[PDB]
């Protein structure tokens, strides 16, 4: 569960858009958030809180462990060119100090109340999460 690179709530599945494709169960697609949301008939264990938290813990796939992390909100952020996207702007980010490598996208960010984010980009001791709360 903690290692899953997606968020699975009672009614929906949240994935990083570049890691999937639109399907007939897609209910939200936002490339400005690198986010795809699909409806699902099978209930999931995760909960997206309506809290205000910016601090918690996240899964790092490259290190294969969880890290504590403290984040700051950014309305928008410049993501550098990768392999799936050109250099572009993304919206609603949480940014914290922490390790991040290519391949870590989708790793969950949790506060006490539930999952609030997913790794979407990161670099030199910075990790960027899309805040899922605006989109739930
Ligand atoms: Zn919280």
């Amino acid at each position: 569960g903690p290692s899953d690179m997606f968020v699975h709530t009672r009614d929906a599945i949240y994935k990083c858009a570049h890691l999937t494709n639109p399907t007939d169960e897609t209910i939200l697609l936002a490339l400005t958030a690198d986010l795809q949301v699909d409806s699902t008939n099978v209930p999931g264990p995760d909960v997206i809180p309506c809290c205000d938290c910016t601090a918690g813990c996240y899964y790092s796939r490259s290190k294969d462990r969880y890290f504590p992390v403290e984040c700051v909100s950014h309305d928008w952020y410049e993501i550098q060119e990768s392999g799936y996207y050109p250099k572009h702007i993304q919206y609603n980010l949480l940014i914290g100090e922490g390790h991040c490598e290519p391949g870590d996208c989708g790793g969950k960010l949790l506060c006490k109340h539930g999952v609030i984010g997913m790794i979407t980009a990161g670099g030199d001791n910075h990790v960027a999460f899309t805040d899922l709360r605006p989109y739930s």
